[PDB]
């Protein structure tokens, strides 16, 4: 299952919750991080917002999609080349997000 995954510039060891870009060391947030998990262990997989404020927090469903909006944003920033475009941490509208690589 490898705890080691790697994207881009970005390497993430999941055990040990380090993530180097690219690379040095990016600094994460636990919340960004549980985040960042969740995704990575469904890579490619299309999620729903529920699905993923389940996964990540479990009573901060649904009225609380904003955060997941926020912190979605703050992955971008740190881990995408141009944050407006993303390429890993892709928006599937209406429903959720989705993860590659």
């Amino acid at each position: 299952p490898d705890p080691l995954v790697k994207f881009s510039d970005v390497t993430v060891d999941l055990a040990a919750r380090v993530i180097h870009r690219g690379e040095e060391e990016v600094h994460l947030t636990p919340i960004e991080f549980r985040l960042l998990a969740v995704l990575l262990n469904n890579a490619g997989k299309v999620l729903t917002q529920r699905q993923l404020l389940n996964q990540v927090w479990g009573p901060n469903a649904v009225e609380h999609s904003h955060y997941l909006r926020i912190y979605m944003g703050h992955l971008r920033q740190k881990l995408e080349q141009d944050p407006a475009r993303p390429r890993h941490f892709i928006t599937e509208t209406g429903i959720g997000y989705r993860f590659m690589l």
